[PDB]
């Protein structure tokens, strides 16, 4: 709801971001998740 929960699919481009403690890690060219 507010931030992106850890391990949740985050959108480095369009969409909310993870809060403190989590970060949107890129898994590939078009794959990113809070990590």
């Amino acid at each position: 709801g507010g931030c992106l929960p850890h391990n949740r699919f985050c959108n480095a481009l369009s969409g909310p971001r993870c809060c403190s403690g989590l970060k949107c890690k890129e898994l590939s060219i078009w794959d990113s998740r809070c990590l």
